[PDB]
């Protein structure tokens, strides 16, 4: 099933692998590109989203096989679900059974993954926002362009509720609550968001990998395979072990460069049973606490254009993202809409920059192994002092949001368990140098095994509040960049 060799073998197909096998495709042409992900093809094209299939029962069974062991488990679609704090999770994702928390701890009780083409992108909200303030990386003087480049690989807009009757109005009643003093960059605005189009869909993985990849004869994607180790020989990255789920065979496929993307959580995995075990390897794991909220805005009247998705942006003095959306813009059902006037209430939600602690982690046990066979997860996770101060702030601050656009449908904000962002960073983080502190260089390729490169929201060192998925674009696409120059300079072949 699989060849012998490539050049650049990747693990994962979620938008941060997929901008890989993008940039790969054209920047490094001739270059052969294996693309191997465990779960199956549930979309089409490949790794699109699921809500741009039409029919309801079969967009079910793509969410429901993109489950892994949690297919045949009851999930939170509904707002009544998710505020009764029920241990599920969202339609196209999974927990964990168990090393979610441990005594003395807060843990990460609703720690979620997605299993198929496409990763969680074939599931997500597309709210692209930019980093500011300590978010951003300083080490990184082209961050720039780089977040420029990973809108054009998303198909970014801020212009798709251009048209939408009430999003200029919610954004203009937060603008008087949130502005006073703000450059800018850090006022109330829309949301970049990644959406396609023949109405205005989701973008999955599909638009990231794009036609530049699927035309691509050296780029070939591999569905139900699992990639167990990350070969190393002469101390450079030398290939993958893949288990071919369809038949249980297990191969080797050398290659010259490996990209391992397979989400916060399974990336640092996979690297502890290669035996690749730098110190901070899924230490300074950090979530963003998650507050929720709806409103009513107070006037008369597959992607419906309501009033959009208003971005409220982080500063360093008010650490958190915040969000004000449509009802079917949310990664989470906030509340049901209004009979009478539609498109009249929204959801809010506020994310917090977490107080980064090296303590804070996702470690491995080779005794117990989970569904797949790899080594158990035991996440090690509590809230500070300070996080536990910035939490109370965004509590106030939603409710402040919330009264600025209308009448708040429910009393008080809820908080969200640890783990309902969906927004782990620092597992596998960039730095300057390889102190201990970092798992990968600026260019995402991991210290200790040269070759070997990283992909993701693990990748991201600092406290970020905001939807990290577009700078985690950003730090694939100069890592492919790396990838490109040393393929198409090298005296070497295949
Ligand atoms: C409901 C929902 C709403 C969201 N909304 C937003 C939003 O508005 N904005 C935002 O920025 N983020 C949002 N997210 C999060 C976003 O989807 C993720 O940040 C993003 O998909 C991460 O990209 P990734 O490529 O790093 O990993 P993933 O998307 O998680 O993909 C990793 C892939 O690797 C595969 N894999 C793992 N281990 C292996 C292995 N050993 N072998 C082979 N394959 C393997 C997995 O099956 C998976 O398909 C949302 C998510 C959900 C589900």
């Amino acid at each position: 099933r699989y060849p012998a060799a490539v050049d650049v073998a990747i693990v994962g197909s979620g938008p941060t692998a997929s901008a890989y096998a993008r940039i790969l495709s054209e920047e490094a042409p001739g270059a052969t590109i294996a693309m191997f992900e465990v779960g199956p093809t549930v979309s089409n094209p490949p790794g699109a989203h699921v809500k741009n299939i039409e029919d309801p029962d079969s967009r079910s069974l793509a969410q429901r096989a993109s489950e892994g062991p949690g297919a045949g488990a009851a999930t939170v679609n509904s707002p009544g679900a998710v505020k009764s704090g029920e241990r599920r999770a969202r339609p196209g994702t999974y927990l964990l059974q168990d090393g979610y928390a441990f005594p003395g701890e807060d843990g990460m009780p609703v720690a979620a993954m997605s299993s198929n083409v496409g990763g969680m992108a074939a599931h997500w909200t597309a709210a692209c926002p930019r980093p500011g303030g300590k978010e951003r990386i300083p080490f990184l003087p082209d961050l720039e362009e780089l977040l420029n480049d990973a809108d054009r690989l998303l198909g970014v807009t801020t212009h798709a509720f251009d048209g939408a009757p009430f999003s200029d109005l919610v954004r203009e009643r937060l603008a008087a609550v949130v502005d006073q003093g703000r450059t800018p960059a850090f006022r109330v605005q829309p949301m970049p968001l990644a959406v396609h189009r023949g109405a205005l869909v989701w973008s999955g993985s599909d638009v990231v990998m794009g036609e530049a990849t699927r035309d691509n004869p050296q780029f070939e994607l591999f569905d139900e395979s699992l990639v167990t180790r990350v070969l190393v020989e002469d101390g450079t990255a030398a290939g993958v072990e893949v288990q071919d789920r369809r038949s249980g065979d297990t191969y080797q496929v050398a290659a010259r460069y490996v990209v391992v993307g397979a989400d916060a959580l399974r990336t640092p995995q996979l690297l502890w049973a290669s035996g690749i075990r730098p110190d901070a390897l899924g230490r300074y794991l950090n979530d963003q606490a998650q507050v929720v909220f709806a409103s009513r805005l107070r006037d008369v009247q597959a992607l419906s254009e309501q009033s959009g998705v208003a971005w409220v942006p982080y500063t360093d003095e008010a650490p958190f993202h915040g969000q004000i959306m449509q009802l079917d813009a949310s990664p989470v059902p906030l509340a049901d809409d209004d009979p009478i006037v539609p498109g009249s209430i929204v959801g809010l939600g506020l994310f917090c920059a977490k107080d980064l602690q090296r303590e804070d982690r996702v470690a491995f046990d080779d005794d117990t192994r989970d569904s797949y066979g790899l080594p158990a997860m035991r996440i090690h996770y509590r809230l500070t002092e300070r996080d536990h101060v910035v939490l109370d702030r965004a509590r106030q601050e939603i409710v402040r949001l919330g009264k600025a656009v209308g009448e708040p449908l429910d009393e008080r904000p809820f908080v969200l368990p640890p783990g309902a962002s969906l927004h782990y960073q620092g597992t596998t983080r960039m730095g300057e140098t390889d102190d201990g502190e970092s798992v990968c260089s600026p260019d995402s390729q991991v210290w200790q095994v040269p070759g070997l490169f990283v992909a993701g929201n693990g990748v991201i060192p600092t406290a970020t509040a905001c939807n990290p998925t577009l700078t985690s674009v950003a730090l694939a696409v100069r890592g492919a960049r790396k990838i490109a120059e040393e393929i198409t300079s090298s005296l070497l072949m295949s």
